[PDB]
This record gives C-alpha cells, sequence and structure tokens, in this order.
C-alpha cells in the first residue's frame, strides 16, 4: 500500500508508477540524486509497475519527453513506459497474497533493488552494469539496453504464440541478473509476500 522510491543514482531520474490504464498515486515525479518519493498504491492493484526514466524534459503543463521509459510524453504516467526499462513488477492482494518481481523483458536502463520493508519475505535485485555490457545489437542510442523483442520483433523473442525458449539475448540478461525475468517464459523469479506489505524500490542500489 505504501512504496518508497529511492534514487541512489548519481544522476537524476524521473520515477514512474502505473498499471497500464491508469497512474498509481501521482504516476511520476522528478527524482534527483538521493531524493525519495513516497507513494500509496491501492490494495488489489493488478499488474502494477514501477520504473525509472532517464534524460527527461518537461514543461509547465507536464508534457515532454525522455530517452528511456517515456510514457506518452507525460510527467505523470498513465500508460507504461517505452523500452528500454528495468521493471519493478507487482500484483497486490491476489488471493490473500502479494507478488513482486523485477523484469528485463522490456530491456534495462537502470540498476534496481525491489524489497519489502515489512516482514515475511525477501527482495530481488538486478544491479549489474547491463548497459555497459550490452551487446552491440541491443544498445539503444538513447541509452539503455533493449530487449531482443523490441529490436527484432520476432515471434521467438516476443513469445507471441506463448511458445518460446531462451535465446542468446535472453541469456545475456539472465547471466548478469539471475533474479529477474529474462524473457516471458523464463523460470518464474517472482517472490511471494504477505498481503498488504510495504515496499522500497531503489535505483542504483549498489551505488
Amino acid at each position: 500500500a505504501t512504496f518508497e522510491i529511492v534514487n541512489r543514482c548519481s544522476y537524476t531520474v524521473w520515477a514512474a508508477a502505473s498499471k497500464g490504464d491508469a497512474a498509481l498515486d501521482a504516476g511520476g515525479r522528478q527524482l534527483n540524486s538521493g531524493e525519495s518519493w513516497t507513494i500509496n498504491v491501492e490494495p488489489g492493484t493488478n499488474g502494477g509497475k514501477i520504473w525509472a526514466r532517464t534524460d527527461c524534459y518537461f514543461d509547465d503543463s507536464g508534457s515532454g519527453i525522455c530517452k528511456t521509459g517515456d510514457c506518452g510524453g507525460l510527467l505523470r504516467c498513465k500508460r507504461f513506459g517505452r523500452p528500454p526499462t528495468t521493471l519493478a513488477e507487482f500484483s497486490l492482494n491476489q488471493y490473500g497474497k502479494d507478488y513482486i518481481d523485477i523484469s528485463n523483458i522490456k530491456g534495462f536502463n537502470v540498476p534496481m533493488n525491489f524489497s519489502p520493508t515489512t516482514r515475511g519475505c525477501r527482495g530481488v535485485r538486478c544491479a549489474a552494469d547491463i548497459v555497459g555490457q550490452c551487446p552491440a545489437k541491443l544498445k539503444a542510442p538513447g541509452g539503455g539496453c533493449n530487449d531482443a523483442c523490441t529490436v527484432f520483433q520476432t515471434s521467438e523473442y516476443c513469445c507471441t504464440t506463448g511458445k518460446c525458449g531462451p535465446t542468446e539475448y535472453s541469456r545475456f540478461f539472465k547471466r548478469l541478473c539471475p533474479d529477474a525475468f529474462s524473457y516471458v517464459l523464463d523460470k518464474p523469479t517472482t517472490v511471494t509476500c504477505p498481503g498488504s506489505s510495504n515496499y522500497r524500490v531503489t535505483f542504483c542500489p549498489t551505488a
């Protein structure tokens, strides 16, 4: 119900929180190095995601653009962010439980730790330097490292028929970040927590 979004990176980022068809709390906010943003997420939200955006520019009305994770050019996101985007995923109060995970299925742009601040479970993280190690063909000019489905648009990478296996590209993300989904059908890396737990999403955790 309460998430703290901390930016431990030495660079500014524009946090974002959405569930695809609506914002979570204010949906987005500028987050300078060291600043923390506290938001409230309604119990039961399904398919919620938190992520960071880099190199953004917003006018007074709140309209603009970012190089990674841009959401329809809005400061306060309603829709999901545009790849590459390391994703903090969660579905709350699902059958008495809470479910969280980190995903690289949509690429990686910023290192991240996702941990409960209440008891009953553990957190997950993906802090390796994926952007610096990013394969030549996946590097995104705007910054970040694209997932292979975003770059090649193939049934295999996008797991279109719900029938797909790991790939050299998915193995890259998996190699650097074991505890994060590297592709749609990756062995679940989801964590189960008590219903209504509180959480903290830290960007650049080992920074």
